[PDB]
């Protein structure tokens, strides 16, 4: 599975959910995670995040291990997106911005 970590938070502009063939993209306020059973790691999100925040998991930060659970969890408990939104209205102060895991919203 692919994982989306950090600095997706409050940037969330979903360029990665109109490239996944299965759709296993699921969404929250201001984050989206990946479904680990359903993705077949294709890699072909990994290149159209703008914040570069997906990591193949194997390759995920040492300090970004916690996401990899996180992913699994909440994509229990959030809904389907299949389709790109606009980003989050002020993604681009956030984005490159470090430790956002605080201000997740559920
Ligand atoms: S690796 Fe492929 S299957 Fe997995 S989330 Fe990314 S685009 Fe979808
Ligand atoms: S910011 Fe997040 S919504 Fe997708 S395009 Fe990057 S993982």
């Amino acid at each position: 599975a692919f994982v989306v970590t950090d600095n997706c938070i409050k940037c969330k502009y979903t360029d990665c959910v109109e490239v996944c063939p299965v759709d296993c993209f699921y969404e929250g306020p201001n984050f989206l995670v990946i479904h680990p059973d359903e993705c077949i790691d294709c890699a072909l999100c990994e290149p159209e995040c703008p914040a570069q925040a997906i990591f193949s998991e194997d390759e995920v930060p040492e300090d970004m291990q916690e996401f990899i659970q996180l992913n699994a969890e909440l994509a229990e408990v959030w809904p389907n997106i299949t389709e790109k939104k606009d980003p989050l209205p002020d993604a681009e102060d956030w984005d490159g911005v470090k430790g956002k895991l605080q201000h997740l919203e559920r």
